[PDB]
């Protein structure tokens, strides 16, 4: 009879609310920020760990840390302060009257899951808990039952297809090239201008950058000789301390390393590669059914120029005779909250909670053989 | 006073439709295609079994299975399956208000007519049944009284002679060379030009070339020289996911098997000597008429090649003397089920049948006793 | 002065070996096998053609010939074969030092003993060579000199009556039937329990069925009442790859054909009826001496049912007042055999030879002069 | 008079050496490793391309590339590269003083062997070359002349059944499942643990991983139970930089894709499977035959527990009055090269070289009707 | 035919001299001199700069500019002023008849490398001219092919590791945290004892105090308790007007910003975390080749604990079963003029020079393609 909650748990932002509802009431960063800096004034009231928005708002004289790494948790008592700020501090509801549904990405340890179960369990117990994966959440939201989901955040790209409803684990193929690691570039890239950023607080305002400026280029090389040729393409954007910085071919050059890794040094291949590669190694007869509905889905696939290149780089792959489509949704950003909103007010769901004395009976196993 | 149903349940197609009637109207593959993939996507129909062409529509993530091999029904819940597909989603009819006519393979075990009876009366419980002979039937559909049935279909390629209205039952040969086999050849052969199909999907697909563009040639030496000389029999094929193939030799390779049993490492005379050996062992005031007579039924003699060559053939193995007919309708594929709509709609046919009381009787024996 | 040979040429066992001996030394299969497969290993010694027991051992790779059909010899060049295998490699003598004897069905063609006098008198060149005729053979080996032969073996069945030594030629019957039409007629009986026999290596473990496993119902009727109430007529045999089969009635209804020809469709009469109208076909007087003297030999006469029920038969359809007695040695399989090796060393036999001059001055017509 | 080469090219390991020898002296893997990254340093000797032993000791800044996948070369300057090493640079001879023996993949497309004629002819033009299967050489290594042989490497597992040695070519089976799908597939599972292996460097090293610690389970449910119960199945394992990682279950659920293909999403049978349907295809008289002479080569069949797994599925499947023997020799991974060595050294082998003069009259055809 | 200038640019000191020399001829401080007090008596000659040692000698009437920081030229005109005392003054060679080697940090401004360029060729206009990276030079010098490089300085301290020839640009790492920087903190923290410094001629004293008295504690606490405890580790310096000062802790406390950045408020790991961090960073098959050859450069290093410090908290760091060496030769604080004397005495070298047409041709683009 309770509502339900849908916590995502990217690398980069956790996004919880409540299930049925259209988008997350909760979207904040997941850091943990620590002072580095001495403590002069007594009275004022200085918390150790500052947890989410806080932490972006006094970064100044933080560390910030993220406790998800490649959508893996490294940090246990900081992902339990991301989870207690986003249970208690954000949906301002107890965790012990509500079942909470999480999202986890493909090919991931299994003891990350199980100790996620232990802590959902013996810390903020629950009356039930589930894990999903994230691509089929972003099939569940974008309304339709079949085609490949290319879901790119903050540490995890991965690709999984789905057909009518029939997920193929062999061809769910996953990439560690997200919107960390084009933010880690783009720092490196940005010393080239003689703009200079090392610390975690700055590591935020190059996010911001790359959020706001960036974009897909359709054609590389052309896009680089546009850029070289005249200074059209050279975006301002102002500092919170006040210097204005000017940027070029920056723009296009950060998210290239979507398609081409060899930028950051990775043997793998690009996120079109991936795709068809992904969709070659399913059954033949489903394969268009593939090709026409590539679903696009995380803050990273949110540059204003990658689903025509998508588009072109799988109709290079493709033979000519298909047809390619690229699904980019606007909310796309908020799919798998949206899709696991959609999958936990489901009817034919509420049989496939993990319950208390299920995890009672079974121990930290149960994850392994109720979940995917 | 009610109206017969006629349905020939062969090894790859099932035909079934009313008596009296010019065209089967439920023609569907007998397969019965089972998940092999996992489920993750709740709230969508997904059946256990998938019967008909709802199995070919989604064989991409089904393993596909034939009840029938060679003739003969190995699976008994699937043939179950086949059969209720048949009588409620394709013909939409109670089979307790029907009676039901069936085929049969000459030369079969005793065993399957046996569970055959059983399962018509015990399960899908008819008025009335009766089993027929394929060729019989074929024979009824041509609309004469005398000839030799050469009838090859999935599973069974049958020569039954019949000299007006009397069959010659040790002039009957059964030979376990069809469709699949040909297919599985076709199978085997499209690997010398790279092209690998191992999964019972790729069956399908590779099925479908041999229905579009196989055929037989007229001289198969001289059409050998001719594919290596120039590439003018080189056809091309479109994949269901975009991929062309080319096939040359290949066309005219895969029903050769069927003169050629040995291309399969097979012992057996071709369809041409099991004719010609069938007119030899009946008796000689009769053969001149067997001659001028020679029916071609079952989807395998649909090649546009099999008349002139089986003319060919028999004129060279017969006396010079002797005119040699091939009578090839262009219905052929459908006769078994047009001749078995001819019979039951007979007034002299209504005595014949195997009644409810006279199986309650009998038990499971008396298809043997009013049924050849 | 030397030794002369009996080579009986039946078809489908050659036994071969010396005059004066109570047993045929050489006793082996009259087939000729050759490689249907292809050859992929160098060095291990391959032949062309495999005759005898070494084509019996290697039968899974082989396509097996009889060269001869119903008592006439079809192929020359395998004959030459099998009688090459039999003098050179079986009795290991040279054939021009010892004059032969051979046996030969009544009703044949002439050019059949034209051509074998000449194959024995132009490539295994003898000094002399007789022919003669099977039944007569068969009355010299039961020790008596008269009574009414049936001898049948695996092409011919014939009934030749000698009273007083005196041979009656209008009372000769053939009959096409025996024991290769019997193997014929189990391997398609046995399709009706779901076992399927169809290459030549096959035929030769029906063949092994047909001589292990049947016999001949005294009553066939209450024979098929009693496999029909009751399981106890079926006996198990073990496939040479593994499988066990089990056989009902096909063990009596298999040697049925010979007292029913119209199980396989022909026309003719059954043994008894022969027996009983190649009597009454001879003069009155002697037909007493014929009706207690019925001597059976070959071996489709080594069926453990087959003296009862010919008695039988005989006994309802002679006069009452008559007394049937059937003659079935233990050793009928090797009679003709036995009694060629008593007329060659016989002394009143040595001038009926066909020796060498004779044969060039008269040419192939020679052996219709001295041999009947 | 000179000294012929036998060259097995496989799909991971190259095999070279003179006819004649008992072991292959230049055993190297068959990669093609270039620079990804950018050279700094001048002076140093810095080719653009590594082949062999000298790509595995530098792998760490190379791209690693298999010229040959699923026993089909797909680079063809690749394998010019790798047939050079073998040549020029390991056996250190000129090609054009030595006749040269290669194997190939049974199921191969006709291109493949044409080409590997056209380089081995015009690139490193020998007197003579010859194109053998795999699995006769195996079989001729194992000093027997009938079996049938399971050969699985890194990227074919084919059965080829040979009685006496004649093949039967209708009953040869090829699988594309091998030691470099159990590779990808140890990658795939690696990930459990948080092992992430995803450049082609670290795909040796997990080949390594399953080289050394891998076995076949002789029970698959019991081996796993017992892996849950008990760390007493885990290895520890040492990497080239530094770290021990430990596996479980993985030990034996890498090579049980061999007997389930459906692990990596494969709809094929095992091998014991696909070996007991090789021996059902064939004729019955020499099934035994094959029963008793079960011959594994090739590496894929060295992990500890395959051979009593083969002869307990297999006898699983057989008859029980069967005997079921596996031959696993000690020197099966280099099996092929020992029959080919043995092969070449023949004296009936030399008159079935294909030479120079009639490659030049017939073309890139001649290997279609001198091998197979 | 000319020899070539190799001329090290570095933060704090310019070494410049010939090609193919063991030692570089003019080491002096890159720093420029101007008066900031009132000239009163004349006469003699009294310039408006100094430059070199002679801005060193009369540092007590002078403001010092250094034209470097961290790396990067903030003042040009200072910098044409630095050249031409080292080509003109020093050398006593005329720069239009010899071509000049240039170092460079890596992650530098592009705009720093193109008005090098500019002014190389433009105002002191040479022949030919390159641009190399410190670290690479310092691995030339080093005499090896692999191993990782720290070459800290006085702006700059950057890893760049190296393996066989191949540089990783995505491993590499900078840190602006070098001499100046330690300069900086000992200048902080003498004011604890008292002793004021706070001109820019009084930093060039703290600077020899630091060069003279400073070292790197192998164990950080034991020494600052060895210190409380007794005054053991006081060392006394005299000051150029007189005055003898003694300092305690500050010996260790100063370098060790070099392994603590926070001790001057840096967010950034130290040296040994971030060479640690670069190792890490590069592919798994060299990491234990960077292991063993961590090779020091620069006068930042030439404290008399920092390598025993460096091997202990990279062997704490890496795991125990790798063997590590740090490469710390006395002659490292040149070895970056030494490796670019190597460098261009090379003869593979003597086509990658930038000449004049290229330079005319290309503009100040053609740098950032012929270098790296
Ligand atoms: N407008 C935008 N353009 C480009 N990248 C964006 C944009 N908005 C968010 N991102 C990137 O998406 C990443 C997070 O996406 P998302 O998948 O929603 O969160 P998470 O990865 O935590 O699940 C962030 O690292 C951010 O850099
Ligand atoms: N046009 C065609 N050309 C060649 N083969 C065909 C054609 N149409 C059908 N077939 C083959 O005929 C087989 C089935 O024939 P049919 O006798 O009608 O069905 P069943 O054997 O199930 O009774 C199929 O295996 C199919 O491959
Ligand atoms: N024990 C037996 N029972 C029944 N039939 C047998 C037996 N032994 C042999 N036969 C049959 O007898 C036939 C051959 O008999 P025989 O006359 O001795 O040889 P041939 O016919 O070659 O002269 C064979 O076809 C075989 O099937
Ligand atoms: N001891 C071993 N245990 C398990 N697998 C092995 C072992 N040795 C080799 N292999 C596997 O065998 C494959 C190659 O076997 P082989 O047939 O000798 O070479 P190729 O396939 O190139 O002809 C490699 O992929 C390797 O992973
Ligand atoms: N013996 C020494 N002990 C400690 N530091 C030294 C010593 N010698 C030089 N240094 C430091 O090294 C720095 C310059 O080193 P170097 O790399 O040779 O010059 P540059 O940084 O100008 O290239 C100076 O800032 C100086 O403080
Ligand atoms: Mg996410
Ligand atoms: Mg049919
Ligand atoms: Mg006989
Ligand atoms: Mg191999
Ligand atoms: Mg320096």
């Amino acid at each position: 009879e309770t509502t339900a909650l849908v916590c995502d748990n990217g690398s980069g932002l956790c996004k919880a609310g409540f299930a049925g509802d259209d988008a997350p009431r909760a979207v904040f960063p997941s850091i943990v920020g620590r002072p580095r800096h001495q403590g002069v004034m007594v009275g004022m009231g200085q918390k150790d760990s500052y947890v989410g928005d806080e932490a972006q708002s006094k970064r100044g004289i933080l560390t910030l840390k993220y406790p998800i790494e490649h959508g893996i948790i490294t940090n246990w008592d900081d992902m339990e302060k991301i989870w207690h700020h986003s249970f208690y501090n954000e949906l301002r509801v107890a965790p012990e009257e509500h079942p909470t549904l999480l999202t986890e990405a493909p090919l991931n340890p299994k003891a990350n899951r199980e100790k996620m179960t232990q802590i959902m369990f013996e810390t903020f117990n629950v009356p039930a808990m589930y894990v999903a994966i994230q691509a089929v959440l972003s099939l569940y939201a974008s309304g339709r039952t079949t085609g490949i989901v290319l879901d790119s955040g903050d540490g995890v790209t991965h690709n999984v297809p789905i057909y009518e409803g029939y997920a193929l684990p062999h061809a769910i193929m996953r990439l560690d090239l997200a919107g960390r690691d084009l933010t880690d570039y783009l720092m490196k890239i940005l010393t080239e201008r003689g703009y200079s950023f090392v610390t975690t607080a700055e590591r935020e305002i190059v996010r911001d950058i790359k959020e706001k400026l960036c974009y897909v280029a359709l054609d590389f090389e052309n896009e680089m000789a546009t850029a070289a040729s005249s200074s059209s393409l050279e975006k301002s954007y102002e500092l919170p301390d006040g210097q204005v910085i000017t940027i070029g071919n920056e723009r296009f050059r950060c998210p290239e390393t979507l398609f081409q890794p060899s930028f950051i040094g990775m043997e793998s291949a690009g996120i079109h590669e991936t795709t068809y590669n992904s969709i070659m190694k399913c059954d033949i007869d489903i394969r268009k059914d593939l090709y026409a509905n590539n679903v696009l889905s995380g803050g990273t696939t949110m540059y204003p120029g990658i689903a025509d290149r998508m588009q072109k780089e799988i109709t290079a792959l493709a033979p000519s005779t298909m047809k390619i489509k690229i699904i980019a949704p606007p909310e796309r950003k908020y799919s798998v909250w949206i899709g696991g909103s959609i999958l936990a007010s489901l009817s034919t769901f509420q049989q496939m909670w993990i319950s208390k004395p299920e995890y009672d009976e079974a121990g930290p196993s149960i994850v392994h053989r109720k979940c995917f």
